């Protein structure tokens, strides 16, 4: 499939978390790391985005509503997908990989956990690159936004975005041709998992004891 391989290639370079060496180590710290490197992420994300068939079509408006709304899934599948080859680690960077105790002083235990439960799924599913981008674009283009100017147009885009996936499924698997929606079935915990963090780091945000950029501050405040 055609624009499985052209999301392959659009699909950004390795972000380094860069923790500050000479902060001492606490939850403040872990907290402003990982937002940290999440409104970096967010800056790419949007370039990448734009590499998605008919998506820079749509108006600023929508394209907007639609990040806005899933940019938690987005992030979160990012450290998903690059966690898989783990065990009961979260591999948010090269330089920043969270096991149970950094999760534990975060405050994180539970939404990690259920990142962990995301993980878990795909790996007994050996989700591939290929299906991970896919996800990622139909996440995007499936948000939910209460807000959409245009909705046969974002329905238009998510037909595209779905058919590449059930073409992709169709070619590369025939051993299990429930493959393509056995990936939709996993949408719904990247979805409840997501809005639960979007909570969390709206409460963080509210605390006003971590430290959090223009972007990041803009997506949560959506
Ligand atoms: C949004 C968040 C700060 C993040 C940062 C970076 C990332 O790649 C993915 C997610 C996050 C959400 C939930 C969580 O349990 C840890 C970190
Ligand atoms: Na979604």
């Amino acid at each position: 499939n055609k624009i499985v391989s052209h999301l392959l290639v659009a699909e950004p370079e390795k972000i380094y978390a860069m923790p500050d060496p000479t902060v001492p180590d606490s939850d403040i710290k872990a907290l402003t790391t990982l937002c940290d490197l999440a409104d970096r992420e967010l800056v790419v994300i949007i370039g990448w985005a734009k590499h998605i068939p008919g998506f820079s079509t749509l108006s600023l408006a929508d394209q907007m509503s639609l990040l806005q709304s899933a940019w938690m899934e987005i992030l979160i599948l990012g450290v998903v997908y690059r966690s898989l080859s783990f065990e009961d680690e979260l591999v948010y960077a090269d330089d920043y990989i969270m096991d149970e105790d950094q999760s534990k002083l975060a405050g994180l235990l539970d939404l990690n956990n259920a990142i962990l439960q995301l993980v878990k799924k795909y790996k007994s599913m050996k989700l591939e690159k290929e299906e991970f981008v896919t996800l990622k674009a139909i996440a995007l283009a499936n948000s939910d936004s209460m807000h959409i100017e245009d909705v046969e147009a974002v329905q238009k885009l998510q037909d595209v975005l779905h058919e590449a996936l059930q073409d992709y499924e169709a070619g590369q698997h025939m051993e299990d041709p429930r493959r393509a929606g056995k990936m939709l079935m996993t949408l719904p915990l990247l979805r409840q998992t997501s809005t639960k963090a979007v909570q969390h780091f709206y409460n963080i945000k509210l605390e006003g004891k971590v430290p959090m950029h223009k972007l990041f501050l803009e997506m949560l405040e959506a």
